[PDB]
DNA sequence: CATTTTTATACTTTTTTTACACCC
DNA sequence: GGGTGTAAAAAAAGTATAAAAATG
């Protein structure tokens, strides 16, 4: 039916005219003013595209882009009021479908929105013991009832499964679960991965999947 | 692993820089002068990807694109010198993925090509591996296998090991290589060497006693083959 | 209230130290 | 005998888990 769109953008007017225009072409209309609430509007509203506005504030845009890529490959488009090559090439490279320099020609990103949205195999699963993970719907089964995590939980798993067989550094997965401002912190990650082993192996206490690399980091197996 | 990307250009000038621009990131080129032949090679060819200039004197790009939809959904990014958008937004509507106007980029080019490809393309291609005897190392993962089995490494191993690889061939000093895995304090302790590289060759080494890719330069270093 | 962060303590791995055999 | 290779300790660095305090 009708499409789903989630807006991040600071600026009211913006907001206003973008909705206006939007849910004139027939498209149901969700906004944030920050990154995070955007993240997680992304991850309950569960749009079809998503419009991101990189002259954000309160953290960063690339940073938003990545910590969404982690689980969800929906169409991100990027308007912003830069229109530097280098801030073009690493919004795409993060994960962007597409970049608009402000300010633009409201059909032209009509007419963008449409070839992302035309654009559309199910979920793929990962498998390990009797564990089932769907990361695009955010949903894991142990065995055959669902299992909750928490925010921080489920952005570990994710991490960690996008980078199977690959042992991650301690650096990396504090920069890409909590951010680059809690690197130091060692010991959340210990415990939070502790917290995915009770809940995910079938003997927390010698895991089989959530390896140790001791000294080094983490490592995903299977 | 090659991409295959179809040009459809006359100009000698932007073919010049397409074929830079792709060359650039490492793809491979397949070129089209006309508009016809551009369906054609679109055809027999089965490119990744189809850049198109809508300069082409021959016909109309956003017909050729048309034309093209009605058997193929291969990417195609369109170039184009004007910027008036009811240009842009009839290719988007005929079927386009992207469109760059003048003046473009070869890094938001190349960046754009990646976006493009990586619906498609990507299927995630193996991390490259270093192998000796049965032993496989793989630098990127971090994870070393001896046979079916898997070996562990501590750190400082591993960080040796590395080092190692790296040089393969190549004779090091135990100054040169202490100051690359330990650091420049334990320049002096030549005896760290000596215990840890007997880890590397017990762990790794048919024989440890007899090395046959951990070899000993006595006096200057060490020395690691394959 | 669920969740994250701080706090405290038992535990394991790795590094360094220190020891005794080697060998042309 | 200077330079080199195994083995075992003592020392240092790193890890697991629980549970209270803080966050919003």
């Amino acid at each position: 039916a009708m499409a789903n769109v989630l807006i991040v953008e600071d600026e009211q007017a913006i907001r206003r005219f973008l909705r206006t225009a939007l849910e004139g072409d027939g498209m149901r209309v969700f906004e944030a003013e920050t990154l995070q609430r955007g993240l997680l509007e992304a991850a309950t509203r569960k749009p079809d595209l998503i419009i991101l506005d990189l002259g954000l504030p309160d953290g960063d845009g690339i940073e938003f882009i990545r910590d969404l890529r982690q689980w969800s490959a929906v169409p991100v488009i990027v308007l912003s009021a830069r229109s530097e090559e280098s801030d073009k090439i690493a919004a795409l490279d993060a994960g962007a479908d597409d970049y608009l320099s402000k300010p633009f020609g409201i059909g032209e990103l009509q007419a963008r929105l449409r070839v992302a949205l035309r654009r559309h195999a199910p979920d793929p699963l990962v498998k390990f013991s009797d564990v089932t993970v769907d990361l695009a719907a955010r949903v894991i089964h142990r065995g055959e009832e669902e299992v909750h995590l928490t925010p921080i939980e489920f952005r570990l798993l994710a991490v960690l499964l996008n980078n199977a067989g690959k042992v991650l550094t301690q650096r990396q997965l504090l920069n890409q679960v909590w951010g680059p401002n809690a690197v130091e912190h060692s010991h959340y990650l210990r415990i939070y991965m502790g917290h995915l082993r009770q809940k995910l192996e079938q003997d927390p206490a010698r895991p089989r999947h959530f390896i140790t690399e001791t000294g080094i980091g983490y490592r995903f197996m299977l």
